[PDB]
């Protein structure tokens, strides 16, 4: 149980992440290096998921030797569609279990999400992480928190806000990552030129251009403004493009 730091993974934020292997067992884990932090322990205590970076103890978390999704995005091009609907059947379960248990992650993007042996992937990640739903009773969110790129509209422009569609927005934006290799905004403001143009369904342009029509659907049916016109995830899992074999 003496662990071994072999490498550093990955560096930035508080501290840095190294991989660590067990002198005995062998067992390979990831440590998560910081000197907030008493509740993503918390938080993570709570998480039991195919589909979420496991915790150990303390940070001790489960290795993924695949690294990051984002790494699998060739950049202008995205990935095969096949490997994203994959993806993306993951990323949903993931989302659907954290949601089930009241947590909301607040920053899903490729960096967050990590790839084991078998491709399987993680939600990782939780220092942004917080409850939404406790007692059976859900509490709005009011602190901005996240990405601009991958950050819902409501989040920038609303006092108050339910945390469920703010994380179904940020996994279209990831969807959009894999389909065409980039974002399509900067910030979903009205400033942005790029988001203006959605909103007015100019999908001639880039990324949307590069994207399968079937696809596509389903994102104009994630990226939409208003969160209460916005489509729920068990409704995503009836989407089409959703349930098309690859
Ligand atoms: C490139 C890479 O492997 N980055 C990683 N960051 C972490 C990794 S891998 C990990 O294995 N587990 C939990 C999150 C920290």
């Amino acid at each position: 149980e003496d662990w071994d730091l072999v490498q550093t993974l990955g560096e930035g934020a508080y501290g840095e992440v190294q991989l660590a292997v067990n002198r005995v067992t062998e067992e390979a884990v990831a440590v998560k290096i910081v000197d907030n932090i008493k509740k993503e322990i918390c938080i993570n205590k709570m998480l039991n998921h195919e589909n979420v970076v496991k915790f150990y103890g303390h940070l001790f978390l489960e290795y993924c030797s695949g690294g990051e999704l984002f790494d699998r995005i060739e950049p202008d091009i995205g990935m095969p569609e096949p490997d994203a609907q994959r993806f993306f059947h993951q990323l949903m379960a993931g989302v659907v279990y954290l949601h089930g248990i009241g947590i909301t992650h607040r920053d899903i993007k490729p960096e967050n999400l990590l790839l084991d042996e078998r491709d399987n992937l993680k939600i990782s990640d939780f220092g942004l992480a917080t409850v939404f739903r406790y007692n059976n009773r859900e509490r709005l969110l009011n602190k901005m928190c996240g990405t601009l790129p991958y950050v819902a509209p409501e989040l920038l422009k609303r006092r108050e806000f339910h945390a469920e569609p703010v994380d179904v927005w940020s996994c279209g934006i990831v969807l959009t990552a894999m389909l065409a290799g980039e974002l399509p905004w900067d910030q979903p403001s009205d400033s942005c030129q790029e988001y203006s143009d959605w909103k007015e369904k100019k999908t001639y342009l880039n990324p949307w251009k590069k994207i399968d029509s079937a696809p596509l659907a389903l994102l104009h049916k994630i990226l939409v403004e208003n969160p209460s016109a916005r489509i729920t995830i068990p409704d995503i899992k009836k989407d089409r493009w959703y349930n098309k074999p690859l």
